């Protein structure tokens, strides 16, 4: 494969699209590869983990706890929400309903959890306190996917999502149990995470989680390392592509193997 930039370049080309990505160290948040680290991409899902963050910082204030059950009903629902579908009757903990927007990507389930921090007014002002100015959350699921060619809604920069996705993880802005959670959850991921695992060659590390929207808009955020260790934060968004699902999968995989063949710097 090619040098990471020289990939990323060409994955321009063959999607007519724009491509944003970073590549950071975890411990020391050193960036390392980035290109258009600074524009706007929609979030899609990938806005899913700092949504639990957002509820892990409530646990550890005594605000919230993971085992709380909440009883949501059939009006409650959007599309793709397959585990939440299945707990009319019962419901969903707190817990599980952060596991299943991260690791099943889960709709319901984040609309849910969002509504307890504030809606996505709520959450865009747990990022400004965890001093994040950029990303912002201004729609609930699944509106929040549409993507429209110049629309600054919902949208972050692979630059300050690896910073925060870092903060998260490892500042101690949340307790010890909290980061470890957070991680599991990544760890978890159904989407693509088995997919990926396939693919990968033995020894590398990943935890994610994916996006999907409108007009090409497609997006990971990722642990990866050798050595089965998480040792860098890689975020990759694409948006405006006329592609294919199956090519804009491709072509954020080329990338990946660019960074696995190219990964001393
Ligand atoms: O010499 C390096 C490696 O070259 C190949 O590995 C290939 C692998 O066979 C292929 O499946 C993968 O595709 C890339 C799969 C990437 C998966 C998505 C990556 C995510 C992860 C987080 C960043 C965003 C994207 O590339 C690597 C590197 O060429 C060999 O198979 C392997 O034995 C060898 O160790
Ligand atoms: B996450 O990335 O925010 C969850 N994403 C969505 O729910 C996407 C669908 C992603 C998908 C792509 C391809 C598939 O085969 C299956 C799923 N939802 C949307 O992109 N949208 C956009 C806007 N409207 C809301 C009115 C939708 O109906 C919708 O679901």
């Amino acid at each position: 494969s090619p040098q990471p930039l020289e990939q990323i370049k060409l994955s321009e080309s063959q999607l007519s699209g724009r491509v944003g990505m970073i590549e950071m160290d975890l411990a020391s948040g050193r960036t390392l590869t980035a290109w258009r680290a600074d524009e706007r991409f929609p979030m899609m899902s990938t806005f899913k983990v700092v949504l639990c963050g957002a509820v892990l910082a409530r646990v550890d204030a005594g605000d919230e706890q993971l085992e709380r059950k909440i009883h949501y009903r059939q009006q409650d629902l959007v599309d793709y929400s397959p585990v939440s579908e299945k707990h009319l009757a019962d419901g969903m903990t707190v817990g599980e309903l952060c596991a299943a927007a991260i690791t099943m990507s889960d709709n319901s389930a984040a609309n849910l959890l969002l509504a307890t921090v504030g809606g996505p007014a709520g959450l865009t002002a747990f990022l400004r306190q965890i001093g994040d100015n950029v990303t912002r959350l201004d729609r609930w699921e699944t509106e929040l996917n549409e993507a429209l060619p110049g629309d600054a809604r919902d949208t972050t920069t692979p630059a300050s999502m690896a910073a925060t996705l870092r903060k998260l993880l490892t500042s101690q802005r949340l307790s010890a149990r909290s980061q470890r959670q957070l991680l599991q959850w990544m760890v978890d991921d159904r989407v693509a995470g088995p997919l990926i695992r396939s693919v990968l060659p033995a020894g590398w590390f990943i935890a994610d989680k994916t996006g999907a929207g409108e007009r090409g808009a497609r997006g990971i955020v990722a642990l990866l390392g050798p050595n089965n260790k998480a040792e860098r934060i890689v975020v990759i968004y694409l948006r405006d592509t006329p592609a294919s699902m199956a090519e804009r999968n491709q072509q954020i995989a080329g990338i990946g193997a660019a960074l696995i063949e190219h990964w001393q710097r």
